DNA sequence: TCAGACTTCTCCAC
DNA sequence: TCTGACTCCTGTGG
DNA sequence: AGGAGTCAGA
DNA sequence: AGAAGTCTGA
């Protein structure tokens, strides 16, 4: 539990809302309980020409990886407890995406409690279908109604 | 003038080296000295849906304007003394576009000397070139050179 | 002439 | 089983 | 920007 | 994101 500062997080704030992604998606996965499972990334992408800029957000947050797909490279972040406490101190400054944070600091709290039972994971499905919703979502394909579904056996 | 806040402005840094925009232009203008507008600007582009966040920002800076381009809105600042004032307190904080800020508030500040000579004019807009060359220039048209082929005709 | 307001275009960096 | 590192695609909003 | 997917080790 | 432009009043 590393503690940042304020400066740090009010610019990167600021970069995060503009180049930076809050994603929240439901994965399929037959081997998990109830074939799909969850997956929370925080992410900010940039140019491979200025991957130095994600790599200086590596040692600054102190965890995560950046990964290029051509021309263009992506911080990440998807640890849970890492992610739990960088949003917790991030999301005060956020302005657009604040809500989708909230959203994820919700789901990663619940996180255990939502391997129980059916309709409560179905219920925290539910809190991802709000996240993608305030995103610009395109390219979604499963969500809690997927999830619906299938569960019905 | 006017003193903005240090959360302010390190905030809207971050926001613009992610979506914010420099841009120095060579506006093409017959009725010009040398046949040529210098147009210094400060541009933050977002969606229309989010229109409301570039309203705010004409509020906090004090000046400013915001137009539609199909799904998408822009705040732009292209008034020469608080644009002066605006990036002086900005650039501190940038780190994307800081080298841009600087050269900005370069030509501001030897933009009436300008006007003498055709000499001090050129290198003024060889200033304009390197701040394209900083951004991911890609549609740029009149440049440094440019001007040179038709000042040079005279 | 000049500078401020306003509109349009386009390619890649998200 | 299950988390997390890793790669790849798609369509705008920069 | 925001997803889709794979895969190995724990 | 980073340009290209028009037009008006002073
Ligand atoms: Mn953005
Ligand atoms: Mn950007
Ligand atoms: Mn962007």
């Amino acid at each position: 539990n590393t503690k940042y500062n304020k400066e740090f997080l009010l610019y990167l704030a600021g970069f995060v809302d503009s180049d930076g992604s809050i994603i929240a998606q439901i994965k399929p996965n037959q081997s998990v309980k109830f074939k799909h499972r969850l997956q929370l990334t925080f992410d900010v992408t940039q140019k491979t020409q200025r991957r130095w800029f994600l790599d200086k957000l590596v040692d600054e947050i102190g965890v995560g990886y950046v990964a290029d797909s051509g021309s263009v490279s992506k911080y990440r972040l998807s640890e849970i407890k890492p992610l739990h406490n960088f949003l917790t101190q991030l999301q005060p400054f956020l302005k657009l995406k604040q809500k989708q944070a909230n959203l994820v600091l919700k789901i990663i709290e619940q996180l255990p409690s939502a391997k129980e039972s059916p309709d409560k994971f179905l219920e925290v499905c539910t809190w991802v279908d709000q996240i993608a919703a305030l995103n610009d979502s395109k390219t979604r394909k499963t969500t809690s109604e997927t999830v619906r579904a299938v569960l019905d056996s």
